[PDB]
């Protein structure tokens, strides 16, 4: 009579499979190389193809339209919104989170989606570019430097931080766990019920490092590997935060979706 830690480990996997669109078997089948093959985005001719194909919408204003990093900035707003409608329902499977009073849901949500998303964001990314748009199309990290600045900033720290990341080689078995252990932190900024969401966190921990044991015994420090991961992927949304407020106070066509004013509101 006891908690049967590789069926929850089990569990999150499926819903993690369940709830998000993207995940690192399915990107890598798209990396590696036939119906709806990515379009590659390299340069702007190839951007403005992309878009008139991809986000049609976005581009018949004409002269109307707004400039190409502006464009883009929006488009990366709203994959972000999208996978916080998946975090959030993915957060049902893990153990004890439905239990929570509904204002600390959202708190973890808040200070934890950005750290999931980049995460996640890890597995469409190899060192030459990353798929967008559902897996339509592949953007090439030289591309998105050569951006006016600010706006070339965006990008690459989110490639530097998934190059070393994807060296650890997790699957999804792994970042399913990984994503709802993200969740369950217990010193978020403003918590009520600290207590028990710091037991919520112990357990998810527990069956973390459980898996990791069974599923990497090639790698004896993996856990603490990305313990330290979570601590940096903490630092990198700080940052992105910061560079995000910077954009929508200078840049008068960079505009927030309102949901993720939200989650940026009162964060960092
Ligand atoms: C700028 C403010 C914005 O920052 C960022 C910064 C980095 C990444 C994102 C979200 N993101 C990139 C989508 C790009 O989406 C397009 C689509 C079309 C296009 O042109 C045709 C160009 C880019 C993404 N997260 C994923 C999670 C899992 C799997 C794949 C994922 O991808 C937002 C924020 O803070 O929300």
């Amino acid at each position: 009579m006891t908690a049967d830690l590789k069926s929850l480990a089990k569990r999150i996997y499926e819903a993690y499979l369940k709830n998000f669109n993207m995940n690192k078997v399915k990107a890598r089948v798209i990396l590696s190389g036939s119906n709806n093959p990515p379009f590659v985005i390299h340069d702007m001719e190839t951007l403005c193809m992309a878009e008139k194909t991809l986000v049609a919408k976005l581009v018949a204003n004409g002269i109307q339209n707004k400039e190409a990093e502006v464009r883009i900035f929006h488009c990366c707003q709203c994959t972000s919104v999208e996978t916080v409608t998946e975090l959030t329902e993915f957060a049902k499977a893990i153990p004890g989170f439905a239990n929570l009073d509904l204002n600390d849901q959202v708190t973890l949500l808040k200070y934890g989606v950005y750290e999931a998303i980049f995460a996640m964001l890890s597995s469409v990314m190899n060192k030459d570019g990353m798929l967008v748009a559902y897996g339509n199309g592949f953007i090439t990290r030289e591309f998105l430097k050569s951006l006016r600045k600010p706006f070339c900033d965006i990008m690459e720290p989110k490639f530097d931080f998934a190059m070393k990341f994807n060296a650890l080689e997790l699957d999804d078995s792994d970042i399913s766990l990984f994503v709802a252990a993200i969740i369950c932190c217990g010193d978020r900024p403003g918590l009520l019920n600290v207590g028990h969401i710091e037991k919520m966190q112990e357990g998810i921990v527990h069956v973390l490092r459980l898996h990791l044991q069974s599923n990497h015994p090639d790698d004896i420090f993996l856990f603490p590997k990305l313990l330290q991961k979570m601590a940096d992927l903490r630092q990198l949304v700080t940052e992105h935060a910061q560079l995000v407020q910077i954009i929508k106070k200078t840049e008068s066509d960079a505009a927030l979706h309102p949901l993720l004013q939200e989650i940026y509101r009162d964060m960092y």
